């Protein structure tokens, strides 16, 4: 048995917030009837199409383990289908604008009337309360509300986005956690909850350590292990040095560790006509000695301008410039590989090409070919976390109102009242 | 009541990962009995400490909600008192290195035995079966192995981390969902079971839409919304023309829309001095004659080569360029609520000083002031999910060992047992 066995999710989202949360609830077990607008459906589904007419890997990589229903919730007849379908769902998911799904004739307190024990969840940009809340937040928008943008890149350069989903994916995990303690409260009060993940809480809670740094700015005025807290390393456009002298709220650190000890992004072996030859190095304040020996710099050992994170501070980047010169003639897996025999953590930076292809990845189930005989077969990602007793069956997305009858068999209605939905097309 | 109270956690976590996770339980009701190294304890207390002697920012901002018991685990006395706390444990939550657990005297199996109910809850580098499952990664690292640092940045820079914890805090998160699953599969089968999060996997779930692009790019050849796709726009390392013709893995695109729709980070004004004066400004689609009117060239309205994604590819990047202009007088605010007077998607970088200080995020409980009387008053992000029937009381981080006593206790240990165990130096 898999841990979401049984738990009927009534699924309204679309684009990738929700979509992801009900999708990885799908990887774990849960029915997900996804309801479309009749017509059109999730507008990822035309979204950067590779094949003309053919649902896109937008779509697909966000909507396999799901049954797509058609339905005009306009329509009388779809209020009144999906009162039904509430009467029979745990859970209700959705990532409309706030109080849409009121407008809809469907406030939390009649959903409570029509099912005590269903759970309402919700994407959100801001947090109800917040003097945002009615704005509409997409991807990036959430990385630059939720302190992601300012912090990342370099002090030279603009604030920078991830590649990295941290405002839609993120957003739509935070809002799975929700969703399971609402179900582990659930056992204990037979009661279903309303819960909510606005998309800038996501990230900010990603960037819990950037709010560590600005206490610790505010508090002492400089943050030792950023570039910026080396004497004349770091400077602006215009050759303006950057010091903590005249910084007041978190820099950009270009590659240095954050939350990690002391690093940086350091090239190998055919750098300038490989966009991913690089490593991520470590400077772990416990193995100085290792690295150098790893180095040949013996005498670096004993002498206290580089033997503590202190002594350091001062010349990390030109320990790092140095460090780097003994990669040139060493690609990225080599110079990875020789850290390691020392055990100081340092990796790859894997291209994208890299881990579509990777043997590793699809053996342990993280990378997962979904077949698909319609669309041809395509990778997803599967579920980040692995189980003793189960394994995901990743299944393919569903065609626009594929499984429309189906779920409306399940509702127990009749041929009859099937075709007259169809007739008065609300399904 | 609040989802996890009456769970409780035999945390043995340290550093981020594992600590986000049992901390984020704590503030859902979970009961956490942080294990630390006695005499030490968790290595963020002494990391990038603000004030000497007292534990640092890092350790409370991961800490709060715990209870701090002191053992000496290669004691034997220490391994009988881990077997008492095993029985009456839920969940086991631990980071430590691959076999660590095992080598400490506690494999999966001898766990099963000592309590049939416990969920034994890891954070990994790589995923067990992975031909790197013995490397070890921390927070860059992560981002490196994941795909995020290859596509995170520019065309003509490095790979670029995020200043969020992709690797850290984000694997914790998805630890958590890991946990609530087993959770719930435990209420149907009445036994815990094993499960674990790879950081590479953490990483490489929200980077999913980097997935989709690897893909589109090998079926098509080309990613017709990035930067690279506009012809003579992106320069190489000599300055010549980039374009998708040799490009074979999902390159970096600055700050393109990603997920969303066609957008860039545009300056504000004062961006020379303020590093976070930018908007996030987004070109979607069906908003283009909003955008036309804001921007006073009505001309593009109808203009094919101006009106269309497609007509759009080939100068798109002029197209912000000019926008900005409309900027340079105005700053970041005042952008946004222009552009939020024609329906226009567009939002500001916000500063961790802006963040830490925000009024509606203390007001919705996402950024909490937690009262410590130990070491003064620091803030603290909370929980990122909203529940209608509780909320969390966030309480303040342990010293070291504080709870050890009260713990021993609770295990129905006396007074003179307890002694005992201080004096042989155990806890």
């Amino acid at each position: 048995t898999k841990p979401l066995d049984g738990i009927n999710v009534l699924d309204f989202t679309h684009v990738q917030a929700g979509p992801a949360c009900t999708q990885m609830m799908g990887f774990l077990g849960a029915n997900v009837i996804k309801i479309e607008r009749r017509g059109s459906g999730d507008m990822t589904r035309g979204q950067l199409q590779d094949k003309p007419n053919v649902d896109s890997l937008y779509f697909t990589m966000f909507n396999c383990n799901k049954r797509s229903i058609e339905l005009d919730m306009k329509t009388p007849e779809g209020k009144e289908l999906l009162e039904q379908m509430i009467k029979k769902a745990d859970v209700m998911v959705e990532n409309f604008g706030p109080g849409a799904l009121d407008r809809m004739g469907f406030t939390w307190e009649y959903i409570q009337e029509l099912n005590p024990r269903v759970i309402l969840a919700s994407v959100k940009g801001y947090a109800e309360g917040h003097a945002n809340e009615h704005l509409k937040v997409y991807e990036n928008v959430a990385q630059c509300s939720g302190g992601a943008a300012a912090t990342t890149g370099f002090w030279d350069g603009p604030p920078t986005v991830s590649g990295a989903a941290l405002g839609d994916s993120n957003s739509g995990m935070h809002l799975m956690i929700g969703i399971l303690a609402a179900l582990e409260i659930r056992h204990k009060t037979g009661r279903g909850q309303k819960v909510a993940v606005a998309m800038q809480d996501a990230v900010l809670n990603l960037v819990r350590i950037k709010l560590r740094d600005q206490q610790r700015l505010e508090r002492t005025g400089i943050l030792a292990e950023y570039p910026q807290a080396q004497p004349n390393f770091a400077f602006d456009r215009d050759g303006n040095p950057l010091s903590f002298d005249n910084i007041t709220s978190v820099p950009r650190g270009g590659n240095a560790g954050g939350g990690g000890q002391p690093g940086w992004m350091l090239k190998c072996k055919g750098w300038e006509t490989d966009a991913d030859s690089y490593v991520y190095f470590t400077i772990a304040a416990n193995m100085w000695p290792q690295i150098c020996d790893m180095i040949d710099k013996p005498e670096w050992k004993d002498d206290p301008a580089y033997n503590t994170f202190e002594g350091r501070v001062d010349k990390l980047m030109d320990i790092f410039s140095f460090i780097e010169t003994k990669f040139a003639d060493k690609d990225k897996f080599e110079v990875t590989e020789w850290a390691a025999q020392y055990g100081i953590p340092c990796g790859p930076v894997m291209s994208m090409k890299e881990l579509a292809h990777d043997p590793s990845l699809q053996k342990v189930g993280t990378v997962v070919e979904v077949v698909d005989e319609i669309r041809g077969n395509h990778l997803t990602v599967g579920a980040p976390f692995k189980f003793s007793g189960f394994q995901p069956e990743i299944t393919r997305a569903p065609l626009l109102g594929e499984h429309t009858d189906e779920v409306l068999k399940e509702l127990g209605l009749d041929d009859a009242k099937i075709k007259e939905l169809h007739a008065k097309q609300v399904v």
